[PDB]
């Protein structure tokens, strides 16, 4: 189970509405390839960084 995608152990989830927000931080603290954001539990949302593409 390696899985490119790896989840931020805490992200802000109205910030995470932004994708330019979740990328752009991933990017900065992860330094990871990009970054997008995930559907979490009922309501609550998550943060997820990226290593690959194509």
């Amino acid at each position: 189970q390696d899985k490119c995608k790896k989840v931020y152990e805490n992200y802000p989830v109205s910030k995470c509405q932004l994708a330019n927000q979740c990328n752009y931080d991933c990017k900065l603290d992860k330094h990871a390839r990009s970054g997008e954001c995930f559907y979490k539990e009922k309501r609550n949302l998550q943060c997820i960084c990226d290593y690959c593409e194509y």
